[PDB]
């Protein structure tokens, strides 16, 4: 199906690419903006910026993109009752172009507030992007390609971190006189998506249930599937809709107060909190800050930075092989278990850092070992667990609690990491060592095996500890 390849590639290039891109495009123009932050504050109410609030303003610039994602996730529930899937992504790109023009024109306008507002509005684009695209590919693709398409959304996030770090080199787009043109190229994925996507048909499942366009649904289904015999595919959608409309939707507040699923909710929350508080996002936001403090002499940091994002892209195509052939529960304790170990081997490298010239180069290897552990393990399991503990009437009320901690914790790593770098000095990764160790320890005792098990056995394992037998 040639029409499916263009829809999947251009759909991820405009929205899922830009989430990965804006995770890593912030690290490389870091010494330029904090020089521009001081200049704009000096060409204003005039005192030099004290060193505490320069990093506080910079941490706000880094971490307010997470608040935009938190704001953006709540918006999709409002759009979902008024707009489609293709039309949402097209309308979502209004945030992408508007925020890209705000950050790229921050230096030309001479005001640094547009950079903070620009980061927040791009976060709204990213939060909507990660809440529509996993729903978008599932409806337009057959049931036997759904599992592999979870990789594809994750794959283009990896390339965005690669591209954002690749564009941050001094050779291409990362100079002092050039740095506003780093956020200005966010327009190009938005423009490319804005042309190809509206030509493609809408999501067939949305227009079937809500728009009542069975005649249009057949034409829409045949484009993505490439087959004439579609009658079995349509009748399955109405077969799912009669069950979906019959069940009573569980509200968000009822799920927290329900004693039957008490231990499943905290299992989702702690895993999702440790998914961000493990500190992988702290690597992307401040990679040159870590390598600058890890004994590495300068003028090669932008290329060592390029290695951190490079391994994740190659490890993401190995991730599905790891998911398929080993299990689900050994990966989660194994994932944060290797993180806490290699955070310790990270900590021992910057602690001495001066006993031999090859000691700082081990701190490189200690970081790709952390990144390879993420992609193989916790990279896509918290998203796939949350839809497995909970039933169909509880899944949209479960992803929202998984959604909000996924951005509040992400905002916590973004703001607090520069401050714990200043106090702990080398030992700043020992805090992140404790989170993954506590994450692996907690999931050792609470999490049961979730591969090839029905919902009844998953609930049965929690019923031993929940004590609220149905």
């Amino acid at each position: 199906s040639c029409s499916l390849l263009v829809a999947s590639l251009a759909g991820a290039f405009g929205s899922s690419f830009l989430y990965g891109y804006n995770l890593s495009v912030v690290n490389a123009p870091t010494p330029y903006i904090k020089a521009f932050y001081n200049e704009s504050w000096e060409r204003r109410h005039g005192r030099p910026i004290d060193p505490d609030t320069l990093t506080l303003l910079w941490s706000v610039t880094v971490s307010i993109f997470a608040i935009g994602g938190l704001v953006g996730t709540l918006i999709v529930k409002m759009i979902g009752k008024v707009l489609g899937r293709k039309h949402t992504l097209l309308a979502n790109n209004g945030f992408a172009i508007s925020a890209a023009l705000l950050m790229a024109c921050s230096l030309q306008a001479g005001a640094f507030e547009m950079l903070i507002v620009g980061r927040f509005i791009m976060g709204i684009d990213g939060g909507v992007a990660l809440s529509v695209l996993p729903m978008y590919l599932s409806e337009i693709s057959p049931k036997e390609i759904r599992g592999s398409l979870g990789q594809v959304t994750a794959i283009f996030i990896c390339i965005g971190v690669f591209t954002g770090q690749l564009l941050g080199l001094p050779e291409l787009l990362g100079k002092e006189s050039t740095w506003p043109y780093l956020f200005g190229v966010i327009v190009v994925p938005a423009v490319v998506q804005l042309l190809s996507l509206p030509f493609l048909p809408d999501s067939p499942r949305y227009l079937l249930l809500e728009k009542h366009n069975e005649a249009r649904a057949v034409k829409a289904f045949q484009t993505f599937l490439g087959k004439a015999d579609v009658s079995q595919e349509v009748e399955e959608v109405l077969a799912e809709s009669r069950v979906q409309r019959s069940i009573r939707l569980v509200s968000v507040l009822e799920l927290l107060r329900a004693p039957y699923v008490r231990w499943q909710v905290v299992t989702v929350i702690v895993t999702m909190a440790c998914y961000q508080l493990c500190g992988l996002n702290a690597i992307w936001f401040y990679t040159n800050s870590i390598f600058g403090k890890a004994g590495i002499p300068p003028a090669k940091i932008p290329y060592v930075t390029l290695s951190t994002g490079g391994i994740e892209t190659l490890a993401a195509v190995f991730s599905g092989l790891v998911i398929e052939h080993l299990g689900r529960r050994p990966l989660l304790i194994g994932g944060f278990g290797l993180m806490g170990l290699f955070f310790g081997t990270l900590t021992i490298t910057l602690t001495l850092q001066d006993h031999a010239p090859w000691v700082p180069y081990l701190s490189i290897v200690g970081i790709l070992a952390i990144i390879a552990s993420f992609c193989s393990g916790p990279g896509g399991i918290p998203f796939i667990l949350t839809g497995e503990f909970f039933q169909q009437s509880q899944r949209p009320a479960a992803f929202i609690i998984a959604g909000t901690v996924n951005w509040l914790s992400n905002f916590a790593v973004g703001l607090l990491f520069p401050f714990i770098q200043k106090s702990l000095d080398t030992y700043c990764f020992l805090v992140f060592a404790t989170i993954c160790i506590t994450g692996a320890i907690y999931l050792y005792f609470v999490l049961p095996e979730t591969k090839n098990r029905t919902y009844a056995e998953i609930s049965q394992a929690f019923s031993k500890r929940n004590k609220a037998y149905p």
